[PDB]
């Protein structure tokens, strides 16, 4: 199912870190963030998909051919920082799941992750098909587990209802709300989702274009709606499990399995870690593939795929060697990703409103306004958080 495959692709280790920590530390009060970020991602990914259908090119390619060279260089560098921050959460989340399963130190967990990710890149498309379905089964069923657990946990519905009213409770809640937006509105997909759509036309004609826009819109919203229900459920179960109970290391990903213990029993620790590992390995390989496509779109050339894989591993090993907490840096990476969202939105909103780019598929003037409002909101939230990190 198209809703199933995309919800699994969007459930990266960054979502696990932000949902568990969000519910455990702030209860249900951040449910409106997940709902809002999911609705924003619906509009943004629809524009990114409609850009590839109408133009036949991805967003990095259109920037390379239309904007002045120094601006293309700056946009390539910031998209490369998005690449490292995206891979940092996924590569480390897999290494963390290795520790949750085997007990190896985080350094060796990254070594095992590095060997698997290096080997996973050499595989062809026909060899990874059973693996893409395998990782999907693990992540999907864990998502359904939280959907069932959010009912069985009997959440305080008075607190659940109030959590959908936007309330930012200081700087700490703004830090985690920004991380949830970055974990939902993935800037790496903003550049990439155009490349998945480019060429999806069977044969060039306006009729086929409006057909694929119709199909993509239904599939994206259905998947996002499912991913949003799972994310809200995982945060709500984390709130019912830890919030207010003063549990040692609550919100951390090493104790997140306790959210599914009343449903899974002794299997909650293995099933959660296996899902965290599968979510980390698949998203780290896809992101590495996407980063290479993004560089070719911006610069017309790329570095060897093994070299890109080696460079993205360096921040993960350094964080491990520094003794930093894995769950905390996963959240930090999503916060940095949220600062890359407005940079990706500006060319997206500008290109999807041009006839020489979209042809007959120019975005409705209303949705262009909504897209700019989303950009101003995320800029304000990123500015609101970055303000209190300097004092205010
Ligand atoms: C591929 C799927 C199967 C997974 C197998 C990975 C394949 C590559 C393993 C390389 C060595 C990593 C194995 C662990 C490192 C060996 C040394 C070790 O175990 O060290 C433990 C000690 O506690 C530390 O001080
Ligand atoms: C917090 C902010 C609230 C967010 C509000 C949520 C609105 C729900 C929108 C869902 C998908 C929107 C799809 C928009 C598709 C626009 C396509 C268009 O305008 O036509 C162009 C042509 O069809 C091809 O490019
Ligand atoms: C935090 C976001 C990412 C941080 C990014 C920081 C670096 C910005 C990139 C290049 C410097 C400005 C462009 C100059 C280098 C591009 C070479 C070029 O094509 O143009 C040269 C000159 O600027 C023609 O006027
Ligand atoms: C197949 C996995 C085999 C796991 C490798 C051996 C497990 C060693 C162990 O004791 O488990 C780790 C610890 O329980 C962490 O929860
Ligand atoms: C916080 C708000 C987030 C939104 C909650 C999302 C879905 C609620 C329903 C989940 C859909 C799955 C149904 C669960 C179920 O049927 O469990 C029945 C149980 O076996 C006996 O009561
Ligand atoms: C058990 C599975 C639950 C799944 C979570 C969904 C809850 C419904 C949405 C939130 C509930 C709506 C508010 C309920 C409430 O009691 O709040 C009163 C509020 O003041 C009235 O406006
Ligand atoms: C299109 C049909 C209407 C959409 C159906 C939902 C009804 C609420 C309206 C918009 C949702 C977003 C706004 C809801 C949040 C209240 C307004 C707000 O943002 O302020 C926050 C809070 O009230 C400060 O204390
Ligand atoms: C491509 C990005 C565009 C570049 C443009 C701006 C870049 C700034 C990025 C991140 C600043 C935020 C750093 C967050 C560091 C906060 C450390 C922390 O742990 O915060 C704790 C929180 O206050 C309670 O838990
Ligand atoms: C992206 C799809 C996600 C699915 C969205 C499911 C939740 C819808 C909102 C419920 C708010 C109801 C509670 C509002 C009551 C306010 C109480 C004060
Ligand atoms: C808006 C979402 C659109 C996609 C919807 C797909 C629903 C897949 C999940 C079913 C959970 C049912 C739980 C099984 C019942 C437990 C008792
Ligand atoms: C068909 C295959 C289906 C079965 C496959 C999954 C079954 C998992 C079985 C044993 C869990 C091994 C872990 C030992 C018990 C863990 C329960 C627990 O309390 O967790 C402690 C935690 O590891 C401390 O941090
Ligand atoms: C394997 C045990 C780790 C110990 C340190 C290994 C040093 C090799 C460093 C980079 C090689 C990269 C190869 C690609
Ligand atoms: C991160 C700072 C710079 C890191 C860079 C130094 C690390 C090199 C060490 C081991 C990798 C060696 C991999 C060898 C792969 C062989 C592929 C080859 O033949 O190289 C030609 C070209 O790279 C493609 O065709
Ligand atoms: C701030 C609340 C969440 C953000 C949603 C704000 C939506 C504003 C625009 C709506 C449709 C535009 C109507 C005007 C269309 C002109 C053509
Ligand atoms: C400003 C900061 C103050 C906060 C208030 C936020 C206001 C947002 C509306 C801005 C949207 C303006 C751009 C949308 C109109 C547009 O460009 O559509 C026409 C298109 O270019 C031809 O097809
Ligand atoms: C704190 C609140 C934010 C503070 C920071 C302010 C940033 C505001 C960003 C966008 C405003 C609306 C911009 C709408 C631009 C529309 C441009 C357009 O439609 O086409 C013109 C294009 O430049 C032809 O090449
Ligand atoms: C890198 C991606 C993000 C770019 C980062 C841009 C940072 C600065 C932009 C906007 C400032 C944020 C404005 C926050 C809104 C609060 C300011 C305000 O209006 O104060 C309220 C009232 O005036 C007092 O009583
Ligand atoms: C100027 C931008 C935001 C301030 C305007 C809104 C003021 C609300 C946030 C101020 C605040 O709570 O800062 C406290 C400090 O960061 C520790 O608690
Ligand atoms: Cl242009
Ligand atoms: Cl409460
Ligand atoms: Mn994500
Ligand atoms: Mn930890």
């Amino acid at each position: 199912g198209p809703a199933v495959i995309a919800s699994i692709a969007y459930m990266d280790p960054g979502n696990f870190a932000t949902n568990i920590e969000g519910g455990a530390r702030y209860g249900y009060s951040l449910l409106w963030v997940i709902l809002a970020a999911n609705l924003m991602a619906m509009v943004i990914q629809n524009l990114s998909a409609n850009l590839g259908i109408a133009s036949g090119r991805n967003l990095p390619e259109l920037i390379r051919e239309r904007w002045p060279r120094p601006l293309v260089w700056f946009y390539w560098i910031q998209a490369e920082l998005v690449a490292m921050a995206t891979d940092l959460a996924e590569f480390l989340g897999a290494a963390l799941a290795i520790q949750l399963l085997t007990g190896l130190p985080m350094f060796w967990g990254a070594v095992v992750t590095g060997v698997v990710t290096f080997w996973l890149l050499n595989l062809q498309k026909r060899g990874t098909r059973p693996l893409e379905l395998a990782v999907g089964a693990f992540v999907l069923m864990i998502g359904v587990a939280y959907l069932v657990q959010v009912v069985l946990a009997r959440p305080d519905l008075a607190a659940v209802g109030a959590g959908f009213v936007p309330r930012l409770q200081g700087p700490g809640s703004a830090y985690l709300a920004v991380g949830i937006i970055g974990a939902t509105v993935a800037p790496h997909v903003i550049y990439l989702h155009s490349a998945l759509t480019q060429g999806r036309i069977q044969t060039d004609t306006t009729e086929e274009k409006r057909r694929l826009v119709r199909l993509n819109r239904v599939d994206v919203i259905a998947a996002m709606g499912l991913a949003g229900l799972i994310n809200m459920s995982m945060l709500a179960v984390a709130a019912a499990t830890f919030h207010g109970k003063n549990v040692e290391n609550a919100g951390d990903l090493t104790t997140a399995y306790q959210t599914l213990t009343p449903l899974l029993g002794p299997a909650a620790s293995v099933l959660f870690a296996v899902a965290l590992l599968a979510s980390g390995l698949s998203s780290s390989a896809v992101g590495t593939m996407a980063g290479d496509v993004i560089m070719q779109g911006f610069m017309g050339f790329h570095i060897p795929l093994w070299l890109r894989r080696l460079i993205t591993m360096l921040p993960a090993f350094i964080v491990i060697l520094l003794g930093m907490d894995p769950s905390s840096v996963l959240i930090l990476s999503q916060v940095i990703l949220c600062f890359g969202v407005p940079f990706a939105l500006v060319p997206l909103l500008l290109f999807t409103a041009r006839r020489d780019v979209m042809g007959a598929l120019v975005t409705r003037r209303s949705f262009t306004v909504i897209g700019w409002v989303i950009a101003v909101i995320i800029i304000a939230l990123n500015g609101y958080l970055l303000w209190e990190l300097l004092g205010g």
